[PDB]
């Protein structure tokens, strides 16, 4: 009952208008050789949105290691935009960095599939992960009650990376898998003689010759997607709303 | 694109086969007053697949506790679906408590919008959280070279169902929001007079009277939500490999 | 092109969100007894704009004396409004005291034909003039760049008001038409023997059979008219800039 | 409901049949640099349309300042509008110096969105204010029972070309305006670093990045606007019908 | 009903992953000179469909030194297929050498019309006999319920590919007609002059002009032939359950 | 490129006009308590076609023990039928003793499906088992150029008979399968509940929880399907040409 | 109701299978300059089709002599035609030389419009006689029940090329019509002055302007077709079921 | 190509105006039992025509004897019609005594799909014989340059009423058929076992089971109908023209 794009799919070529000004999606990032993560939220000036908007903003940083853009959109106006990060950056004291897209009207929602059933006028909170083909690498879709989990957000940028630059797959919970920890899994074999041969061959640690995995990923990538599970697993030192 | 369910929408519904019977959904979960997360995987006897199975079966007990279901789907048939948890059993040691949808033809797949542009013939790694009303919560979609973080959806269930009943929204990161912490939100007032009555009251802490909040979940259920993150973030002890 | 509601039809029945709430229209106005003026500007913390709700805030008691409720519509959020309120009072210190539709996705927009050629995402400066039956009785169509004059909008509503109740049409820049100055008109003679018989009974002031008029206004109804007028033509010797 | 022509549209190219004979819009007024009103009245030998034709008349050297021409527009033959402006000048002493528009059947009208509700035989008191490239800026729908406020056509015309001249947005009530008087407003910014840009600069009176304005007209330009709005507002010295 | 390819129709242009890898029907049967039998099962790790597979392991040989390839299909992946080898060559002792499609989605079953009303999800037990110009020359359709007899396979390719040569019909129960026994049958007359001239010559063997024989295969062909259905008939010596 | 009816649907519903006389398909077998075999051939007065009657009747007394009934089919009419019979009985010495149904202009063999690329005039070799209930349980295109094997057709029937009688599947070859002889095949367990309890009560012979089967069939039954194999294999002791 | 070709028309082109083989109609007559008769019959091996062939045969030699040729057509196979033959030549011993189109499908029947209500799965009796040129001249529709009478289609050929050959129109019964006998009818005139010149020629025998005519045909050829009708009203004086 | 009715098919119901009045078809007749032979001809006051209407005309008391009306059609008036029937009778002596139906507007000729490719305004020479159940039981079409044989309409009206009232089929030139001459034939067995019945009786003479005749006719129907083709044949007495 909805329509949206899909995993393996070109990101919608459109123009949109951001509050740091007009630009061409997925081109303005691809053009760049840069990933981005663009989200939505449903309102400027709503509590679990600016939550959100302080919450990437922290993390900000991280993104920029990883060599991912920001970038956030609502149905809002570039006025409300830009006034809304005026209040924030003066009450809570974070200045958020990153473009927001302007979509009155909702035609970048519609092509994008944010409209759900809960609401009419607002977009959910939507997140689209864009490699730098442009190609759609993972999306997820909270509702305006429940803010996301922004390091999850990280850890699979991070992975997504990471796997692509060592042709490998991330187990579950990766890098704390259950089973293999930080190992990551060969692509299983595809036909019996691949089969055959990749047993035959002793290379690598295995549980059947569908189950093959090594340990290919630095230290530095094991330890830093670790940091981020660290971090939205402490209890925070010094709450924001104190000062 | 592809055709989705949405967010807010009744789950669709269907028969289905799984390799615990026929059941329809989401009937069959609603009529027990279960959530349930129903989750795909692109094939049975691959590598990441199974982890993401053991993770599931590792936090059964978990989503039980919250009364949350679990059920699993790929295109492969019951047969495959018995054998892959014989081999789990006998070479993991974990056995796979909860169901999976056998759903060779993808009729199932088609309706979830669960065939994307990865592959002709296998599922993405689609997760739908639906409450015990039958309606769709939260929708994750994860690709076939990538695991999915299991402590996550525990969060998202466990922060949706104290939201409802707190009448709460929610903050980034909950329960270790930078802002306001484990607090919860008050839904934001829509008109002008609310708006001014709220503040005027002075019953909440506030940044102005659309961002007010509290801190009315128990100490067990913030201390709960930590836990699925904590364990997210801890190297295991032991590897199930050795 | 596109499709507007047109005069003498019955204004759009709508359920509408707005900032004192959610109401339908024109029900909300029709069982009351009220008129009511719902216009349209672009955006929310924009300049013209803000100096529309202004005027029209500090005329709301010339229009509340007629009957006639104030009504305003963007494609802003209710948080938006709420918001731009709060900065029109705290800044111009001025209390915009009527509703404000919020039309997030353009609905109520589209329905009304509201988005013209200038911007595909905001909506043009409109007015419409709905009576007490909950019909359109005139449309004004300003654009983004030109800021409408209120005492028009307040002369119209007078005018037609008086025109319904005195049955009788009002003419060209009444009350200081340069013919017939604060004079009524007859509706014309639609029949020849009507047209001689209005001719035969000498009850009019008249040009020829179909311009007949006479001067059924009160003192106190023309005085209110012309001092509409004189506030336009009146430059205000306190500018709210200054304070 | 009806279709409309639209504000930034280019005015509809079509051939039309006036007491002055045959024209094409825009194209007779966009070659030679001028701007035109075009209005519309229900008919003929009707009095509140008389008023009017005489309002404009007596505004037309006003019009012709700015480098606007005016064109009326009914249902009435050529025969009747050349009858109606005779019986104009004998009776009332005001020659009508503009082309009216003859259209018979409503093509034309229909074309503009002219025909409404309140009557299926006669069109509204439509005006279209349209520029020297042929595009539509303003558009007025008044209705049968109730005469227009000509003086406010001529502020609008005469507001729209200090904005296009000025790049400049015009306040409401201009020149008379309860905020900023006769001050008229810069476009405000588009981007965050523009509005910061804005500020920094210090260049404009100002009560937030977003409203900022000077006074860039002439006093001439200001007191012309003035004057249309004090005629408005002045009862009349002497009435034609004595 | 549903829609199948037809005899004497080119087999359906298509490419196929196998557990072999991906190739092209019928290009790559066709472009060896190679006939094949395409033949589709319902589900790997089922018990009729592992009694067929050993069947025609059994008889691969046989259809080689025809110039025969064999191809499987059923909607499972292509890791069940792989598991599901494994499994026969272990437990069973005999390893299956010949590739089986991998169809989960059922796109390659569709165009086949594998999908009939018994299930909605499975395939039936297809077979197509597809000659050496790519041409589908025989279709047979099995149920669930019930294996098909690997022999008769045999003596159809057989039979076809001799009258194919000879230029000769093929009586019922070849080589064991009980009318003509081994004889094979000269494509009867379509006129009457040629019927007339058929007669005149003497030349075959005859009940009636549109009945003539002859019995132009070889010893070797006919045993073969014979030794195909000798073998169908002849209890094994030692089953392999033991 | 064609329709045909599908196995596991009733045969579909027909009036059709036989060289016996009317009768209604699947009716006229379903109210009997029979399975019927009807089978199709291009044309009466053809070599191919002929050899399988004459090997149809030798095997209806088969037929006939088992509860089959047997029914052709052909574009021919019903003139055409009966003059090839009187041919068959005169020069073969073999009363064809079943029905064929008439179709000339094909509507019948439209609804089966059984007019294909060899021919746009006559129909292949098609075989439809259809039992008692009137479903359709196994389907056969020949082709003009290539005869029946008609033991095999008994094999089919038999089987299916057996099977649905003793609630087994049949294995390949039976009753000469080369892994359980004449064995027949619990079919196997759906869910995993019903497998481990399969397993515990250790009631049948098995390979694996999927594969398990026993030995239900009489020696009556087994011997009569593996005599229909026999039969098949047999060198003819004297050819009905000569005789 | 059902859709036929129609007399003027082109008859349609196609290739038809008969026991004599594959031939594409209208052309095979048409390249040799021949009319031809096709006819339909709903079974072979039913008497009332047996007595028509037989009919046809025993005619045949009158259609050749008028450079006419013969084609039946039913929705049987060639193998039945080939049968039937045999058994009309054997039993009744008469050979049948002409072909027939084998149609099962109905294929060529649908096309000619000669499946009726009378029977969803035989043709009816159906004529169609076509011209050297390919054209359909006439069409008879006879039933089941129903055999022809064969004289007739001769009588038809023969006066549709003399009318052809003398630019004439053919009177009812020709050549024993009751007003003008053997006859011919000058086609009337469609104007006014054509009328008012034939009048005034005083060329013709004439009733009136729009009815003049002459006797341009040979005594041969009235002859022919009088032996045609004199045959078709004489009792043969032995039948052909007395010496099986 | 053209529609037309069909034999087999009730005669198309329609009311028609004729010369004698306005009648309803196939009901005026079916009403009295009477069989009806409606025929076209292209335009009165043409020369074929005119000698057809004569010869049906002398043959009127031959089809009465039968409960046979004729009823003619073109798309000429009723004026026409009655202006050509008393040409005809001043002219040549006869009387036409059956209606003509007038179809101006070719409503009629379109619905019996008399208007074929020789003409565009004027109907074939069609013949539609109708049996007093109202159908339809034989058609025939001649051209506008050959006019019809009508003994041979006489001879199919008795034949088929022959045919009906025996329960016999009629052969070829009946009832002078070469083969059973003023034998009527059996309609054929249907099914082996009547086949083999009706040659066990030996009821019939016979040349085989599907040919088998009697004599039912009586001298009187046999003499009759042969009577209508001696006429044809004969060279008339004295000619009308004369
Ligand atoms: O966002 O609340
Ligand atoms: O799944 O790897
Ligand atoms: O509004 O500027
Ligand atoms: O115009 O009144
Ligand atoms: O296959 O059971
Ligand atoms: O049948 O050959
Ligand atoms: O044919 O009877
Ligand atoms: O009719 O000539």
């Amino acid at each position: 009952p909805g329509s949206i794009p899909l995993i393996g799919e070109r990101f919608p070529e459109m123009e949109v208008t951001t509050d740091h000004g007009v630009i061409k999606l997925p081109d303005h990032y691809v053009s760049q050789g840069k990933w981005f993560v663009l989200f939505s939220h449903p309102a400027d000036f709503t509590p679990v949105c600016t939550t959100e908007f302080v919450s990437f903003a922290r993390r900000y940083e991280d993104f920029q290691r990883l060599g991912v853009d920001l970038i956030g959109l609502s149905v809002d106006s570039v006025f409300s935009h830009i006034k809304w990060k005026e209040w924030i950056e003066r009450h809570i004291g974070v200045r958020i960095p990153f473009p927001i897209i302007a979509d009155p009207q909702g035609t970048v929602a519609r092509r994008l599939g944010l409209l759900h059933a809960e609401s009419a006028t607002h977009t959910v909170r939507g997140v689209f992960i864009v490699d730098a083909r442009g190609v759609i690498r993972t999306m997820l879709y909270y509702p305006m009650e429940l803010g996301r989990l922004v390091d999850e957000i990280l850890r699979i940028v991070k992975a997504l990376k990471l796997g692509d630059s060592l042709k490998r797959a991330v187990p579950a919970d990766w890098p704390n898998n259950e089973i293999i920890g930080e190992g990551l899994i060969v692509p299983p074999p595809t036909t019996e003689d691949q089969a055959r041969a990749r047993m035959e061959s002793g290379q690598y640690r295995s549980l059947d010759w569908w189950f093959c995995w090594d340990t290919p990923a630095s230290r530095d990538d094991v330890e830093e997607a670790r940091r981020y599970l660290r971090r939205a697993a402490e209890k925070p030192a010094k709450l924001l709303y104190e000062e």
